[PDB]
Order: C-alpha cells, then structure tokens, then sequence
C-alpha cells in the first residue's frame, strides 16, 4: 500500500538493524523475527513473548543460523522472503480489517510465510508456528475509527430495529455519513409535510437520481436538532432497506410477513418517523401486473401515521398511489423534488476533489470545474447537470497524468536499453559465452536498478503533474465525449466555422457569431444557440455549416440531425393514395422529429428545405424557434435548447449562387455580393412565414460560388477525395493551381455547386484513376495533380 | 505423432535392438519391456527396478519365450503388439499431461497393452500388472513447467483474485498470451479512466464484434511498458467473467451473494481495476425486463473507484446504464474503439501464419494476406474486416494442398489396383484356388507396400506444395466464398462485362474501366465504385451488365440487389398496384431500399426506371451516390460503399432505339450509336435533378443495338436458350450463320436489342422443339440451328 503504520513498519526495519549487525547482506526473514520481538511490546513482539519466545531464545537461534558477521548487507536490501512477509503483513491486516498495517499481522504474516527463517527459528525455539499467530491474532489490533460499542440495552426498541435496518441518525452521530450536497431546499418543504398527521407523510416524486438520499440525511440531520417541531416531538428516523428483507426469505409470503412485522413494531406510534424508499412498489398499484403488494398492511399503516412516512416515488409511481386512496393519498401526498441546478453542480466536484487526491491527478483548478459544469451543460448534455460536470473533471483528472508517463524526458529509452541486456545475458547463459554472459548480468541489474530509479525520478513528474485538472484540460475532455478549449471553440468560434467552410465568410461569421452570442448567455438559449434561415443553393457552405458548428461547439461533428421536411407527404392523399392515407407527417411528429432531438438533446438539427414543404411544419418548426420544444410523441418533451436550428432554403439562392470570377464579369461581381446580401432573404420571406422568421436568430446568405467560394468548394471536395483514398492507401494532393481549374467550372449567375462534384469527379477521381490506367500515378504513391501549361498533367512526386 | 521425449523412443528402439540381438522377426513387446530396463532408470527402467525386475529377471523370461534367432528379424519392424506399446504411450502421456512421451507411459502403456509379451513377462516374473502401472506413476511426478510453483503468500488477496477468474495478466507475464494487434489507440483513453476518481470506468461502446477482449489484454501490458500513472503503479488487473459465475450456482440470488462477497474483498482499494465484461447487464440495463440487478452492490462499488471497472457495452445497453446515474454514470465514460482497417487486418493475419504452418499450403504469401483483405474489405464483405480475410487466405491455404493429393501423377489408380488383388486373393483363400491363392496374398501385399511407398512419395508432394498461399489462390477462394485472380478481374474487366454484355463495346468498356479505377484506390469509393446509369432499352445489355459487375468484382453474379424506383413513386403504383405502402417511398426508405443494401453490403444495386420516380427518389439515390450511405428504418445505415450503382432507364427512349442500324443508311450506325451516348444523357437531366447525376461516377449509355452488337445479344439469348435444356439433356448449338439471321430482326430506329427475346425464343427453343417433335432432330442429339439457303433447317452433328 505504501501506507502503513509504525509498529508494522518499525519491526520491519528492525530487520535491517539484524542485517547489518550480523551481517547477512540480504536482511532475512530471520531478522523480521528479530524484528519483531526487539521491538519489545507491539502485539507481534508481545505474542512470541507469551509463548515464552522472548528475545533471548530468538537471537540465540538466528545467530546460529546465518549468524556472523559480515557487516555490511548486499545492495542492503532484503532477502525475497522477508520482503514477502511486507507484502503479506498488509494483506493480513486488509483481512483484520487495517488499511495499513500494525505489529501482529507482521507476525501473523511470519506464521503464513512460513519457510522463512524466522518461522524455523521459532519452530526450533520449542513454539509452535501455529502458537505464535494465535497469539498475536487474539490481540487483534487493527486500524479503528467510527466507534459505535460500549454496551446498549433495551426492550421494546428490540423489535422494530432488528429486521430491517439501519438508522439513518445513528450513522449520523457517529459521523460516518456524509452530508451530502443536495437538493438541500427540498428539506425544508418536506418538514412540513411531515409535523402533520392528516397527511402525515411526504412523498417525493421526482427524478430520483443524483441520490435522492441526499434529501433523506437532510431530513435525520434537522429532525435532531432544532428548527424541527414539536408537532414532531421525540422523533427517530428509520429508514428502509429493501435488499435485507428479500434476502434470506426468496419468496413474497415470507417477504410480506416480515413487512407486517415491522408494521406491528412501529406501536411506538406518534413518536416514530418511517422512510420509506420507492413507495409505489410496495402499493403495487396499476399496470398489467402490480409491483409487490405490501399494501395490505401498508396502506393503513400509512393512513393511520404511525407509519408516518417519507416516500420516495419517481415521475409515473405517485400517480400509481393516488390510483389506490383514500389511505394511499389520504395520507401520501406529494413534494416538488430537486435535482442540482448548475450552481449546485459546480459545488459537488470541489466536494469530492479531496478523494481524487487518492489517484492524485486533481485536485484543482476551479476554473476547470467550472467548465465540467457549464460546457457540458450548454453543449452536450448527455449526463444530468451535475453528473456530465464530474466525469469532466475526472477525465481531465487523468489526462494530464497519461501526457507525464507518455512524455516526460522519455527514459522509457530506458527500459528499452535493459531489455536488450537481458536477452544477450540469458542467451549468453546458455550459449556459454559464459563469462561473456556473466558482465551481461552485471549490464542487467545495474541497468534494473537504474530503471527503476528514473522511473521514481519520474516522481518528480508526479510532483510536476499530480493534481491539477486545468480550465483547457478539463475542456478538451469536455470535448472528447461531447473553460478553455471549449470556450476557445466559442471565441474562435468564426475562425472554427470558416476553416472547414467556403467563401461564404458572410454566412460562417454571421452563424459563428449568433451561435456564439446564445451559446456564452447572454443571447435566448431557450431556443436553439442559433436558429438560422440558411440560404444559397445546395452544397455550397449550409451543410458544411451545420457541421461545423457541431464540431465547435459540442467538440464532435457528428452531433447533427438532418431531416427532409419536403420527405414527409401523403398529406393530402385521401383516396388518392388508395382509400386512406396512413403516415408520413404522423411518422415525423408521432416519432421521428421528437424522437432524434431528445435523443441527442443538443444537436445541429438541420431542417432540410421547408420552402413549401407542409405550411403546417413551419408552424411546428416555429414552436421549436420560439420555445426550444415540441411536445409529440404521445406526451413528449423534446428540447431543443441548445440544439443549433438550421433551416435549409435554396430559394434565395439563385442569386446567392451568381459569380464574382473573371474571364466574363468585371462588374456583375460587385453587384453579385451586394445583390446576394439584400436580394435572398427576400425570396426566403414568400418560402416561409415573418412569423416563422421572427423566432430564428438570423438569417444567414451564403455567398456563394463566387471567384472564391468555388475554388473554397473545390477545396472541400477535392479534399474530400484526397483523405478517403489513404485508408486504402493513396497519397493525392491537388496544387492550388489544379483547384482553381475546376473551380472556374462552377461559376456563373446561374447553375450551382452541383457541378462541382462532377468536376472533380472528372479531374480528380476518374482521372487519377485512369492514371493509374495509363500508369503515370499508381496506388500508394503521391500523386500531385498539377497544370502544365493550361493542360493537366498527373505528376508524382514519391 | 512425432511428439515425443527422447526416454520414450528410447525403450522402444532398444525393442528393435532386442528384435535382432534375441532374432524376433517381427520385435515383440518383451523387447520394449526389455528395452526398459536397460534404458536403466528412466521411469519405466527406474519402476521396473523397484518391482525387483532387474535386466536380469526379464531378459531370463524372454529368452525362453523366443529368444533365438531370427537375427534379421524379418523387415525389422514392431509386432502389432509391440506397436499398440507405442501407440499407447503418446496418449498415455497426454493423459497424464506430456505433448511429449516419457520413459514411463511407455511402461504404463506396456501394462495397459496388457496381452502382449512383455505385459506376460511381468506376469511370468512374479509382478503383478497394476503394481508395475503403479510403480511407473508413483516415479513420474509429471510435467510442472509453463507454470510457477515454489511456494504462496498473501492473505487478504486470497477471497478476490480466486473466484473469478482466469486472469490475462498471468498468461501475459509468463507468456501464453497473444498481443492482440488491436484496438491499440482505444487502451490510451482507457487507462485514462483509470488514473481517475470521479470517473473510474471506461466504458467502451461499439460493436462486440471488434473483438473486445484484445482490448482487455492491452491494459495489462500498457500499465507494465511504459506508461505508468501514480495509481497505475499500484494498480493490479483481476478480470471478471459471467461463465464461472452461472456454473454451479444456477440460482439469482446465489449469483448476487456471490457478486456482493467478491464486491466486498475490493476492500484492497485504490490499487485494484475490475474487468466487467457486459457491464450494462447488471445495472439493469433498462428494457421491458431487467438483465440482472447487481447493480445494488456495482453502482457504490463503480463511484467510489475502489471496483474502478471496465465496462463493455452495447449500442442501446450503455444508454441504459448512464441512464441510472451518478456513480454507473458518473464513473461511466464512453470511448472510441476500433473495428480493423485495410492495413490492421493484414497484420492479424501475418501474425497467426506461422500456426497454419500446419496447414501445409500455409504459411506464406505476404501477398496472398493482401488479396485476402483488399478484396474482402472493400467488395463483399459479408464479416468484419479481418475475419472474411483469413477464411480466404486459410481457404486457398488448404485448396492447393488438395489439388496437391487429387493431382500428383494421380496414383489414386494404385489403390484401384490393389482392390482387385485382395479380392481375388481372399474369395481364392476361400474357394481354393491353393496356389492360386498363396500368389494372390504375394501380389496384395507387394502391391500394397508399393503403394503406400508411393503415396509418401508424394510426401515429395507435400515438400513440393506445403508452404505459400499466393495472391491469386486467395482472389479465386474469395470468389468461391463470396490480389491476383481477383485485380485480373478488375484489369480484365472489360472483356468480363462484355462476355455478357456482348453489345455496346463503348458502354462496357467505360464501366469495367470505372469500376477498375475506383477498385485500384483512386475513384471514388466512398461513393459506390461505380454509380452508373446504364441507358438503353430493356435486353439489350444494361440488366446484363449489372449482372457480369458482381461477377467480376464480387466473384457472384447475384449479389445484386434490384428495387423498382417507378414502384417507389408513391403515385404511379401506391393506387393501381398495392394498397398503402405507408406512401410508397415512405416504404422504400422505411424498410425495402435500405434492408436489401444491407443485407448484401457492397451489392450491385440496380434502380429500375429513374425516368421518372418522383422527384423524392433523386435525392435519396443521390444521398447513396454521394455518401455511400442511406439512412433510413429508424435509424439503420445502409452501406452503399462499393456497391454498383447501376441504374437503368429508357429516358432517352428514341436514340435508346436508334440502333447502330442500316436501314436508313449504312453511315448512320455509328451515328445512332455516338449520338446516343450524348443524347439520351440530356433526357436524363430533364427528367431528374442533374444533382444526382453529378454525383454518380459515370454516366453510360449501354446502346442500343445492331449487328455487330445485335449477333452478340442474340449471342447471349441464344446461349442462355441452348444451356437450360442441357440440364435435361437436350444439346443445341447455333451456327453463326444461324445468330446473324435473328439479328435481322433486331435492327433499326423502331426498337433496341429487346424483340431479340421473342425472336431467340421462336427460332432456338420452339424451333427445335418443333423440329425435335418433327423428328428433324432428337433430345440429347447436338442439334444444330443452321441456315439452308436463307431460311432455318435443322441439323444434327450427334
């Protein structure tokens, strides 16, 4: 463990002290014996004394063993033996209970690594080895604290305690529980409804679920001392454990009967409070089947208040109470539950930081933490508020430590080297080369020796790495699965959307910023961190955009819903479809659109052409602008939050399309930009509604196929096939001069990004590939594809 | 076997010694028996002289038995009993643990072979049976290497580390380990979740299905070379499996008792890491039922980071399991693994070689690994990445070796011979036939000698065969499943698709050329290696092509998919075919489109009559044309990767029908021809998006047709006719003189390659028919289909 105690410790080392002073240069097992009884009166020295094995008989054994009288001691280490009789004190007082080790279980750790010498020293010195562990180990002294024992006596109180369970209050005045952060204002609510008695019990219905016990110690905790009522006089809490009472029964009559017991025993009446954890499967109530039926002595024990208690029940199981009444509600009654607010969550992981100290990789920063919480909390949101926060922590908790093993100055060379020496010696050892082996072990253990000294150098990468969790780290993690690098997301965020989309630098820096704005708070987050209007034709910068944005503010691209509005039909296909007919805007509401949106909660949610595509799905699509929701599926909530709204729109984009390259326009290009940004937005308006148009943070244009934004296209396209080849193994790269030939192959004021694809299709991919045909590039080389003069040429450069 | 100790062999040929020294003409069992105890004290010598059987007392035995003096001792083998000894022992050592035999099974296989004659002079010499079988057992302490034994410590450790389980630490200390290649860039982010307190457990989330437990083995080596984190220097890996757990116990609350004892021992805390293979099982994993609730003694045991654990989850399962939160969710983590890539799989593979080794047509090709993989991995495919590549290269890694057997020289014919001998012999020793007998067992077991020398002379043929694995012996082995024999088929491609597609030489040969381009890694394959349209009329080459695709690339023909997209209008057949599709595309997307796609990965999709399919369909093909996937039936991916995309249409319908005809003039054929492949091109973009054009790879008209191109569809048809009434024994053959005349037919502006059908099917099948009934021509007659003078007769050439 490396954690231990003293007299453990000292009888050890006292070991040492025999070493030297008799010589043997590896400090045996002969000498932990020696150890232990030198060391006088622990328990282990103690026991070997009761037995009559005082110091006298041992020493006089030992030094007729190995005796003198070499002074020195080998590498002044131990022999194997005694550094096993370490290894198996500790774990001899893991079994005492001990977390670190005292003076018997070194003896009794002796007895157990019984071919040491100490052992045949004690078994020549007329005790048996058996008589010296027994000795030790009915003086059982171990590590101790959470004291509870001094005697107790009672009669009645016997009954109602034995079943079925712990004392909440007990264990809180002993001190062995913890407060634990709440859910903290629930407390007060419930105290009210629990100093009653014509609904003498509380009913906590609610998400359970960062530990509803919390609330629980709250109750234990005030109900002692003092703002408690005297409604409540001389009360006890008891609480419910339901593992106990299934255990040890395995059948439901005798489950029952024990449940009737504990009824009969809260006789203490009026003086008593019950908890009771999840109430309603205990009523049983509706459902196909029940849930356990309790409720025969239960429900009237509820009733009359000497099962005056507090229930826990979840989100459907309250209304499974009521269901029952007028002794399962006329009683019960329900409690508005707290599940920690972000404030809240910020709180906990500082809480539990001083326990990570245990893997010692955080402890702090704050700063960081803060970011667990909030970054998580605002952009993915996969985890409750204060849940995504602490594995944050945690996960950055750590990765700092890999960084300091995986990179310190690298004597993990090391290692390598004392590899190397090993093999040669052993190999020498056999091939004999025998002297030419012998220098190849001295080469080894030197080499083992200086390993594991650099290794423990590397404790000064501890000292360096060992807790902290920093504003970055945390974020990069924060990141990983979903302040600093996320915030740097979020203040780059433009920097972030432009550099994997187009020319539509108008459109990257209007999202980046609108998103940007929500997604910091100080702009409705309600609704979507950014609800866009995104017009321009397809394939130009949209799409592209709502990847991006994916990728910056959540730290994954692959948190984006993509749904066709203009799928969804038989809308009007009565008989027209046959006689009736049955889906697809059903499909979409009924399932699909609520569906995908809670299930990745915040997500780019890209809504595909709404230009005329159902007038009723803007209406829906508005309630998600406006609210963040929608509430389908039979009851649903999906949130939308801090979802990124995207609604696509290819209306305007006739004009956001037109060109701004020359070899044909010197003068339509500077009225192509002015034009897209007034001209679009305009054909949007007849595509949508203003009342739609209202709720989004604003409507970007894409201008689009530009000199600028084709070559930009290209760019992505064209990149798009140089990157999906490497995995089968091929090396392209189109020059900047290759790029823009395909790119001028886009432009004018009318056609779009389509033929972009095809291009490159045409100049890239099928080229290439029937270049590996005429045998100019192949498979696996670097293929530059470069302009020779104004021809193209497929040149290699590998 | 050839698995033998020395001792063994030994003994038994000092028997052979014996055999000439004694002259025992076929060297009995008394000579092993003898060979034991003269062998002096290997176990069975060393058992023998503790029964008191010297040399002495057996040789004396023996001697009276035989003894005397068949010196040469008759073509110096073993008697059958002798040979039983040895037989005996190789298993009588395996049973006893030894791969390699021992004096002593030798001895223990003499008493077990108990009839024969040194088991007899035993029983001769005053020893009982069993007491030698003893002796040999009671002086054979068997095998105790691959293993370490030379005493225990440890306490505490004893509880844990016993149950439960097998621990891959052991086996990957004191090698008997694989690596595993992996999944290596996954155990970084996972030891990650081990120098964690908040988080404690990576919870790795994907397909099972990558082989998982690879990663398993990576923790255990990582945390020893040479990253090593403060905890992870005090960590120990005990791994947890569900197998051991359900056997013996058989009962859920056991099973619970058992899980809570061994939760408890994690009381070693802080410096142990649990493996939990199925983690989500016994949180409950949400569903309609639970999957075991562990989850009462796992959830405190998962947040405290004393069971830091590791959790393999599946897809909906880890939902399920965060969802029950904060400590299955606050130690949850989820991770990124890997399932192999092109390169990763190779490695595998190379890797396990040397055990097929074995396998004698294995180890080795380097090259042959590559066929393997490549064509797996990107043609289908029916597995994971590395697995449908070994059952091809370990396939043609036996398939030589057994044309090896089934053509040496073949002297199969030998054993054909030897038949008529025994025979002859056997019913002669029976009838009598005296010498006529006698010479017969001469003339069997001669020839018998000669053949079974002859058969190990095609051990030659073995040392001949034995190793190499080859490319192409991999290509044609994955076509017989489904980079030599299968890239010859991509080079070659052409003249594969035009072998069935014999007809529009123009169209074939830009296909076969596309889909090499994209095969060769340079197209487009994230896309499907070829999209295609394939215009024409129908019969003419373009279903035909689709067809000889497969063949080419998969090995198969009929890996090919077949939707109708004029089916999936929803509004040409929802109300004049079917009912409610729930909206006919709605139906192809929801279920038809993307199951049939997934079923057979990487087949030919052929998408009949895009003409018109409603414009919904354009998008959705130009969504699997792009990115090589669909995503559709709640939420299932569809692999459009390496498909075919080949789809067909008569959009273009007048040049789909202006042939290659000579009816309006002779310069107008290749002037039908090369105006259709632009043409019809154009009536493609006006009757779908041009967008989903540009993203298929090519775009080709497989013309239509005449003569040239018409005598080699009739060519086809002609061929599919004369081959199907060949299974029933009917021969035909064309002439073609014969395929020139219904080619005639084919011509001209009014129609394609199409009334070739009616016209093969009156002219071959119904003609000979009527011919075969006119008695012209008879069943199982090669009956040839000629012309006269200008009109059919039929002719016979059986």
């Amino acid at each position: 463990f490396g954690r231990f105690t003293e007299r453990a410790q000292k009888v050890l080392a006292l070991a040492q002290e025999e070493a030297l002073r008799l010589g043997h240069n590896n400090i045996g097992t002969e000498h932990i014996l020696l150890g232990l009884v030198r060391e006088g009166e622990g328990i282990a020295a103690k026991a070997l004394q009761a037995l009559g094995l005082g110091s006298e008989k041992i020493q006089k054994e030992v030094e007729s063993l190995i005796g003198r009288g070499q002074e020195m001691s080998q590498t002044i280490h131990y022999t194997p033996r005694a550094k096993k009789v370490i290894e198996l004190s500790m774990d001899e007082a893991r079994k005492l209970g001990h977390s670190y080790v005292g003076t018997e279980h070194i003896l009794l750790g002796l007895i157990r690594e019984g071919e040491g010498v100490a052992a045949r020293v004690l078994n020549n010195l007329g005790v048996s080895l058996n008589k010296a562990r027994q000795q030790v180990l009915q003086l059982l002294g171990s590590n101790e604290t959470g004291s509870s024992a001094a005697g107790t006596n009672s009669n009645a109180n016997t009954p109602t305690l034995d079943s079925l369970a712990r004392d909440l209050t007990a264990i809180a005045k002993e001190d062995s529980l913890d407060p634990v952060i709440g859910r903290s204002k629930e407390i007060q609510r419930v105290i009210e409804v629990l100093s009653r008695r014509t609904k003498n019990n509380p009913v906590l219905i609610g998400e359970p679920g960062v530990g509803k016990t919390a609330i629980a110690e709250g109750l234990a905790q005030q109900i002692i001392n003092n703002e408690v009522p005297e409604i409540l006089r001389d009360k006890r809490v008891m609480t419910l454990d339901m593992g106990t009472v299934v255990a040890g029964t395995k059948y439901r009559g005798e489950f029952e009967d024990r449940l009737k017991k504990v009824m009969d025993e809260i006789r203490q009446a009026g003086n008593i409070i019950l908890f009771i954890d999840a109430l309603h499967t205990l009523i049983g109530a509706g459902g196909a089947e029940g849930a356990i039926d309790a409720s025969n002595i239960l429900k009237p024990s509820l009733a009359r208040g000497e099962l005056q208690c507090i229930g826990a029940t979840t989100l459907d199981e309250y209304r499974k109470y009521i269901e029952k009444d007028a002794a399962l509600e006329r009683r019960f009654q329900p409690i508005q539950v707290d599940q920690p607010s972000v404030d809240e969550s910020i709180q906990i992981l500082q809480g539990l930081r001083d326990r990570y100290e245990a893997h010692h990789r955080v402890s702090i920063t704050d700063d960081a933490i803060e970011a667990a919480v909030k970054l998580s909390d605002r952009y993915i949101s996969d985890r409750f508020l204060p849940d995504k926060a602490i594995d944050l922590i945690d996960e950055a908790g750590s990765k700092v430590r890999l960084r300091s093993f995986t990179t310190p100055p690298n004597l993990k060379e090391l290692e390598q080297k004392l590899d190397e020496v090993r093999k040669e010696k052993d190999a020498a050892v056999q091939s004999q080369e025998f002297e030419k082996a012998a220098s190849l072990r001295d080469t080894e253990q030197r080499l083992r020796e200086q390993v594991e000294d650099t290794k423990k150098s590397w404790k000064e990468k501890q000292g360096q790495e060992n807790s902290e969790v920093t504003v970055d780290d945390i974020a990069m993690v924060v990141s990983s699965w979903t302040a600093q690098t996320e915030t740097d997301k979020l203040l780059n965020m433009e920097n972030i959307l432009h550099s994997r989309v187009i020319g539509q630098d108008e459109a990257v820096v209007a999202v980046a910023k609108a998103v940007r704005r929500a997604r910091a708070g100080l702009k409705d987050p309600k609704r979507p961190i950014g609800s866009f209007i995104f017009l321009g034709p397809t394939g130009v910068g949209k799409t592209e955009l709502a990847r991006a944005l994916a990728e910056s503010i959540f730290g994954d691209e692959e948190s984006m819903i993509r749904i066709d509005m203009s799928e969804y039909m038989e809308k009007h296909s009565t008989s027209r479809l046959v006689g009736s007919p049955p889906g697809y805007v059903g499909y979409d509401e009924g399932g699909q659109l609520t569906e995908k949106v809670r299930r990745k909660p915040y997500s780019v949610v890209l809504l595909d052409a709404i230009e005329k595509a159902h007038p009723d799905v803007f209406n829906i699509l508005l309630q998600v602008l406006e609210d963040g929701r929608l509430t389908d599926s039979k009851g649903r909530t999906v949130d939308f939050r801090n979802t990124i709204l995207i609604m696509t729109s290819n209306v305007g984009a006739s004009e956001l399309k037109r060109n701004k390259y020359v070899g044909f326009n010197v003068q339509d290009e500077t009225q192509n930009h002015k034009d897209m940004k007034d001209k679009v937005m305009g054909e949007l308006k007849r595509a949508f509604r203003p009342e739609f148009i209202n709720r989004i943070d604003e409507i970007i244009v894409f201008h689009s196929l530009e000199k600028k934004h084709l070559t930009e296209i290209v760019s992505l396209m064209s990149d798009q096939l140089t990157k999906r080849l490497k995995e089968q193994d091929l090396s392209i790269e189109l020059t900047d001069a290759a790029k823009a030939k395909v790119a001028e192959e886009g432009v004018d004021l009318e056609y779009g990004a389509r033929p972009l694809r095809r291009a490159i299709q045409k100049h890239v991919e099928d080229r290439l590939s029937e270049e590996l045909l005429r045998g100019n590039i192949h498979k696996g080389q670097h293929i530059v594809l470069d302009v020779e003069d104004g021809e193209f040429v497929v040149k290699t450069t590998a």
